[PDB]
């Protein structure tokens, strides 16, 4: 498994590759230098994002080689005994036997249990652990080749004095894969699979996935695998003894994995919400046009352009480097083209917003959002609100570029007590003016009469987006998909024909003027009412769906819509 | 492995001086001059406390002392000890190892003993932890000066957190003498990035060195050896890519591997220092495009902080006594001198005001970075109320027992008008009952940048300071001042082409195989920029000059100008309205 089944991470391995592989096989190409070259990772991150697939693979990957590279292993907190001097004394003789057999790595793992912060509000064994652990990595005499290896979920609680250069030094972050990480990691856990899966639809599993994550995908792979053997053999489920069965007859089909894409929730979605939906395929010839000069827009207040793995990027060459300016030229164009970007949607009740805000807030991918809403902002009740606006702002501020979304701002105004809100408007304005945040907010009144402290913020005409409603000339595509389904249905939708029962084998043991109707009746209908007339006549689809006779229906609906505006 | 040599006699540590000085003062000269001292009939003094912050010459200061007298002359003895390990299951045995130990120590009279990481070893002997603790430091607390003299043997501790020892032990016979290594400053810099470059056969050219230093704002000893050791590890990938993606070695030609300058730029950026992996240092320097619109302002605010409370550096003691002594017997010429520079200040507070984006929050944390040497604790929102669980006048407490420590130290406080709004009524009399029962000539001030200008502010501020040396207010941009801040943008108009980097694009690079081993529109826009923004402050000022650079950046590569003045107009046009 020499690093082939991990998928994504390949910038990580080739600093990895310089800590345990590339002193060994060059030892002179350090001696001109005369330097350490250093030994000490720390994995963070959140749960369920390839973290100890990384330490499995790196020890699977050095014994293949033929050069005799011992290692260890922990458990969290396992030096911890009931004895006075016993919690210590394990190591001593843990780095002590790591010095004899030189070349030789220490996987600990949640070193959270092992290691808190030194106070003197808890037990003295704590305090002691902590300092000796802390006193072996360098003391007066080496440790010899040593690498040290460490992971945590929350990557806080260690002691800070354990995070310096010569002892762990090197920080690294997983951070819940983006767009097509997924359909790397997608492909290497359906690998051999015998009518092998297309590409057409690996690039379709991703686009669904949204923050599944590399622990998620291997479920949803091997629940579509369970689901195949239920739909060729039901007689399975009925026994007790071994039956006579054949393989190599199940073929994993579409139905298989759309049907276990359904009934899966992920991870990170079983406490909080997490707000982002795609726009409603029967909402899409109604606000693209609108869609499009948002995107558009947003590509000038904050350039979000990838980043480039280092191997790739080293490899062109450059004529003129030499000198201490032109390369303050470089970072410096894409640095005061920004300037603290803001953004609304501002516009009537219900005419937009409410669908499209999470339709933006689902393309960066790339980011990190957080939502200052309420529900989340008062869901506690052991704080103040107060204190629970400065922890996500604490948040935020690293893991750049980042988000600041708020739906419905209008009513976040009233509700607020107003030792809150200068709380929030304090720290907008200790961040400086060139860091790549945003700041989303959605509202509901109209223009020339919205709140007096949004126009404190936003303060341009630039970044204010009027929204009005729909262009007469485009709401003739929006009942298109209707009036082809006015058109007769010989069972053309999916029903009408009590389909079959399967038979069991033994297996033994072992149309013109609606259609003006249509556009003379409404004519400064919102979107919020317009959907109301596309989930009306829509019932009376449904009540039809298996007569015979197409000169009757269309008048049954235009005496549905003839009181609507009453 | 390849290991590190084992000769550093005090000459790798850089921008310590005064306390090489005083630890010769212990071991090597009470030996080679031992009549000079019952002259005196004296103990000379033997016992040393290090403590700091993580990482700033601890180690690496006793580790070259015992190299320092062992390569010096025969002979000395040294025993090492780990943070505790005098203790183990059986009832009487931790005292019984430290007796062996002080009475080996003494058979062997010439000696020292290192302690690191005491804290491990001596807590403060109270009653709400179990006694095995307390009894381990009660020898050790007797064994050290008792009723028979303990023989030349000296001792030295390491120590993060100096507080949590028994007090009983930082009596002066048994340690003696504190130490603090205060986070090298900026001309430690200097040569604590030349020592770990004694250097590669392209010699690093001085004209960077002092200019890492500049960048360097509290790196400190540990981790500018890993910015050292990371442009050279950068090299490497650079000179042979096909280092990588192979198992076996191949060809190394290892002189081609000269480091240039980017590789020192390239890994500033990826480097983060240890002091700001959990918090956020309040201090940045002034931004290059910013600085003629406020470099006259700057100075100003500088030349009346020096009369405030000046902090001007001293000196080290040896080079002191290298001036010749006037005639001087009395102390009446020297009681002046310690009346002076303490009379000199009264209390010394400041505060800036003005209107909102006229100035402060920018030369707000700049000034905060051109005088070093000081202590810095920033009283904001975000660190009174990021506990929930104490309570919010505590932490108010918790800071001031800490500022009345070491040094000359600054009570920094931003957008004071924010504050009053947010706190209770009960906290800020509390913090007004601290800044009066200190004393009115220590060396601690009160900065705090402002919003919304003079005559319009709510009285409790103007009792704090009222005085009339210690308030400012700023003035909006003049019109002389503002013709220079535009000008590397109308000169980046002109020379398109091979000025821009993004012009000529990047070829690629081939690679060998390496086998294996055993005027015309100008003047027009020029006065445009004028009679058009008179009355403009210095944020939305910003704002335009962001708003041209967007242009540019589409026409990166294009030829033929006097076809792209065209659209900066519109643009000026849009914005009055
Ligand atoms: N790209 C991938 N391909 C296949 N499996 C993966 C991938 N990424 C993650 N996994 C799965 O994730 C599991 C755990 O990895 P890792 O420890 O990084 O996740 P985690 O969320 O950190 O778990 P924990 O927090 O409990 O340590 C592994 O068993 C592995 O099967
Ligand atoms: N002047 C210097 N030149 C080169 N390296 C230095 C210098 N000062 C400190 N260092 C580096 O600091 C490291 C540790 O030294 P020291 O123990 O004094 O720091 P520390 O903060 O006390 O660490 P700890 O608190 O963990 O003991 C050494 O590895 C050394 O490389």
């Amino acid at each position: 498994l020499s690093f082939e089944s991990v998928g994504g991470l390949d910038n990580y391995i080739n600093q990895l590759k310089e800590m345990v592989m590339l002193p060994l096989l060059y030892p002179e190409i350090f001696q001109r230098f005369n330097m350490q070259p250093p030994r000490g990772v720390l994995f963070h991150g959140p749960p369920g994002t390839g973290k100890t697939l990384m330490a499995r693979a790196l020890a699977a990957a050095c014994s293949s080689e033929n050069k005799k590279v011992s290692f260890y292993m922990r458990k969290g907190a396992d030096c911890l005994s009931k004895w006075v001097g016993e919690a210590e004394r394990q190591l001593r003789l843990l780095f002590e036997e790591a010095k004899s057999t030189q070349p030789s790595i220490i996987f600990f793992d949640q070193i959270d249990g092992l290691a808190p912060v030194r106070s003197s509000k808890q037990e003295q064994i704590h305090a002691s652990i902590v300092s000796t652990l802390l006193a072996l990595m360098d003391g007066m005499e080496s440790r010899g080749q040593v690498i040290i290896i460490g992971a945590t979920n929350r990557p806080d609680a260690v002691d800070p004095a354990l995070r310096r250069p010569g002892r762990f030094d090197r920080e690294f972050y997983f951070p819940l894969p983006d767009r097509d990480a997924r359909k790397k990691i997608i492909e290497i856990h359906t690998r051999n699979w015998d009518p092998p899966v297309p590409e057409w639809l690996c690039s379709m599993l991703a686009e669904k996935s949204k923050g599944y994550g590399g622990a998620d995908l291997r479920a949803l792979c091997t629940e579509a695998a369970l689901n195949s053997i239920k739909r060729t053999y039901p007689q399975l489920y009925r026994s007790t003894k071994r039956l006579q069965i054949d393989p190599k007859t199940i073929k994993v089909k579409v139905k298989d994995f759309v049907m276990s894409m359904k009934r899966m929730i992920p991870s990170s979605e079983r406490s909080s919400i997490s707000p982002s939906k795609p726009l409603s395929p029967e909402l899409k010839p109604l606000l693209n046009e609108a869609f499009q000069d948002i995107e558009k827009t947003l590509q000038k207040l904050m350039p979000v352009a990838s980043k480039l793995n280092p191997l790739e990027e080293v490899m062109y060459d450059d004529p003129k480097e030499n000198d201490f300016e032109y390369q303050q030229r470089l970072e410096t164009f894409e640095t005061l083209r920004i300037y603290k970007p803001r953004f609304l949607i501002c516009g009537r009740k219900g005419l937009g917003q409410t669908a499209l805000g999470p339709a933006i807030l689902q393309q960066y991918e790339g980011v990190h959002v957080q939502s200052f809403d309420m529900s989340t902002l008062l869901q506690d009740s052991t704080q103040s609100i107060e204190t629970s606006i400065i922890h996500l702002f604490l948040e935020v501020r690293r893991h750049t570029p980042s988000i600041i979304y708020i739906p419905d701002i209008d009513n976040w105004l009233n509700v607020l007590p107003l030792t809150a809100i200068t709380t929030f408007s304090s720290m907008l304005e200790r961040l400086d003016f060139s860091d790549q945040i945003l700041f989303l907010a959605l509202s509901s009144s109209p223009l020339s009469e919205l709140h007096p402290q949004l126009r404190e913020w936003f303060s341009s005409k630039q970044s204010v987006y009027s929204l009005q409603y729909p262009t007469r000339d485009s709401i003739i595509a929006f009942f298109q998909p209707i009036l082809e389904l006015i058109k007769a249905s010989p069972t053309e939708l999916p029903g009408g024909i009590p389909r079959k029962r399967r038979v069991l084998p033994e297996l033994p043991l072992a149309l013109t003027p609606l259609k003006q109707l249509l556009i003379d009746s409404t004519t400064g209908f919102t979107v919020d009412q317009l959907l109301h007339l596309h989930s009306f006549l829509y019932q009376i689809i449904w009540n039809t769906k298996s007569e015979w006779n197409r000169n009757s229906v269309v008048d049954e609906c235009e005496r549905a819509v003839k009181e609507f505006m009453i």
